[PDB]
């Protein structure tokens, strides 16, 4: 309590009301369609309980009682020169810089949410539902509301007799600092972060030429053994969670039958040492086994499964289908165990389920891949490449979603990062006079994001849309 409240009104009485009729039209457009945005959604039963377009409610309310806290408060303010109490300021700021703060944690779990949809396709479905999503929300807000009611427990200037902010009014320069830098890291990983995605996202059958039994027939010569029904491995080599000790061990039982003559064996991966001098004995042990653990070439491998015609995944559990997917994609039928995501992607219709971690039971499965017709062989070639539609599919879908992420993190930082640099400055120097009224007229530019964000849910959800037309015909 050393400078009063009303030298921080500088807008002179012309520029008091260009800024009102900009903060009352300005602020009815985002009001309006925000108000709308959250009517689409809890109709529409898709969009509303759903944990991928969740944040679009999160981000349409923060977006508009954020808003019209910042428009009563700011023109009660400037143009109204009214003097709050101490307490009754910090009430009506905190409800701006949660709002803010609320949006930057939606566009952060929201990421959460396009990770695990792209990079666990299967493991998604049942790992972000709808109460996970729910808490993680809420629990979200709980956070963004406790960053701004810190000065209201005595983070401020006034309670704390401490240098004040030349721009907030009962506001330490170290609360900024302490919500300008929790929120520009932030972003900055919330920057970082869609731009992984992203990257090793761009990380079909029609490229490969020919019949099947071309290009295995021009496979096995490579190798230097007959047309033979080829069994593929490929991954690690552990025995913790991949089964390649469990596809070994069958290898090995089905040697001691009258069907491994026509059974060929090639294997893939990299681990224990005692792993592969056990599976490397049987390269040269057996004229019918090849096991490769060295310069693997990713196209290479992209011919195996094209070429082969069974995929063993004998894992005990998948986290997420990578070769599962590449392969059925390719057309090559998956003899994988029921665990983790390989339940609903391989079926009794796709491929050949086994039990999981049973080497015995895995070999009685692959006698019974032995004894079957071109009739089931080839139909199941199709329902693995039919699977995969539904795939490279939604994960489509999710990608331009995570696009639409970013379109919205754009608009974000363009908007409110000339605030927060402004800001910046008041932490370390002074403000002079200028300084502070052009912040005045900047600080439109957190109504004109509200303004943007329900344009680009009506351009890139296309949901948004087809939902807008069946109750507005
Ligand atoms: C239902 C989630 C949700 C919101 C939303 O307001 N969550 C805020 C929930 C919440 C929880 C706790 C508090 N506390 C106040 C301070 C003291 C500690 C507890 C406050 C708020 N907004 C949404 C928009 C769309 C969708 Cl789909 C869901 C939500
Ligand atoms: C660490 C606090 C962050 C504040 C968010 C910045 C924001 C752009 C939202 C903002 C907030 C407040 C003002 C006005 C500053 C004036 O000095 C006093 C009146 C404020 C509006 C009333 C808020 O309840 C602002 O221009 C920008
Ligand atoms: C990191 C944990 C918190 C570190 C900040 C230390 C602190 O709370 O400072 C209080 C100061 O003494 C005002 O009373
Ligand atoms: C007519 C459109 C509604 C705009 C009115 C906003 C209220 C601001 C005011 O008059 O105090
Ligand atoms: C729709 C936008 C209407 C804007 C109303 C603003 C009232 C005013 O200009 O003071
Ligand atoms: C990030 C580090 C922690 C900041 C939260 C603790 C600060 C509250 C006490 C106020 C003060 O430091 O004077
Ligand atoms: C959208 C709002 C964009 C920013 C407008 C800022 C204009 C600069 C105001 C300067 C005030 C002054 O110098 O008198």
């Amino acid at each position: 309590n050393f400078m009063d409240i009303e030298c921080f009104m500088v807008l002179n009485p012309s520029q008091q009301l260009a800024i009102a009729v900009l903060s009352l039209t300005l602020g009815t457009f985002t009001v309006l369609e925000n108000l709308l945005v959250l009517c689409v959604i809890l109709h529409s039963r898709s969009l509303r309980c759903r944990p991928s377009y969740h944040f679009i409610g999160s981000l349409a309310v923060a977006d508009l009682l954020g808003s019209v806290i910042f428009v009563y408060s700011f023109i009660d303010f400037h143009v109204f020169h009214r003097k709050d109490s101490r307490n009754v300021f910090l009430f009506k700021l905190g409800g701006v810089t949660a709002s803010f703060t609320a949006k930057v944690g939606s566009l952060f779990l929201a990421a959460i949410d396009r990770y695990i949809s792209i990079h666990r396709p299967l493991a998604y479905k049942r790992i972000v539902t709808r109460p996970k999503a729910v808490v993680a929300f809420c629990l979200m807000w709980t956070i963004a509301i406790v960053i701004a009611v810190l000065p209201l427990l005595g983070w401020n200037c006034e309670k704390l007799q401490s240098v004040c902010s030349d721009i907030f009014p009962h506001i330490d320069k170290t609360y900024l600092m302490f919500w300008i830098g929790v929120v520009s890291v932030l972003l900055l990983f919330i920057v970082y972060a869609y731009m992984y995605i992203l990257w090793k996202a761009g990380i079909n059958e029609s490229y490969l030429t020919g019949s099947r039994d071309e290009r295995k027939k021009s496979l096995l010569s490579k190798f230097g053994m007959d047309e033979g029904v080829t069994f593929m491995f490929i991954g690690r080599f552990d025995r913790g969670q991949k089964g390649v000790d469990v596809l070994l061990k069958a290898i090995e039982i089905l040697s001691s039958k009258k069907e491994f003559q026509e059974m060929r064996f090639i294997i893939i991966g990299k681990g224990d040492p005692e792993l592969e001098g056990w599976a490397r004995s049987l390269e040269e042990k057996h004229g019918n086994v090849k096991v490769i653990t060295e310069m693997l070439s990713r196209e290479f491998v992209r011919e195996l499964y094209g070429s082969v015609d069974f995929v063993i995944i004998p894992s005990y559990f998948e986290p997420f289908g990578l070769v599962a997917l590449e392969a059925m994609c390719l057309g090559a039928i998956p003899i994988a165990s029921a665990v983790g995501g390989l339940r609903d992607i391989i079926t009794n219709e796709t491929g050949i389920l086994v039990k999981a971690g049973d080497p015995g039971e895995l070999a009685n499965a692959i006698l019974k891949a032995l004894e079957l017709s071109r009739s089931d062989l080839s139909k199941f070639r199709e329902n693995c490449k039919k699977r995969a539609m539904s795939f490279s599919d939604q994960a489509r879908m999710d990608i331009e979603l995570a696009k639409t992420l970013v379109l919205i993190l754009v608009v974000l930082i363009i908007c409110w990062g000339p605030l927060l640099a402004i800001m910046v400055y008041d932490v370390f120097g002074k403000m002079n006079k200028l300084i502070k009224t052009v912040f005045a007229f900047c600080s439109m530019l957190c109504l004109l994001n509200s303004t943007v964000n329900p344009i680009i849910y009506a351009l890139r959800s296309k949901d948004l849309r087809h939902a807008f037309r069946s109750m507005f015909p």
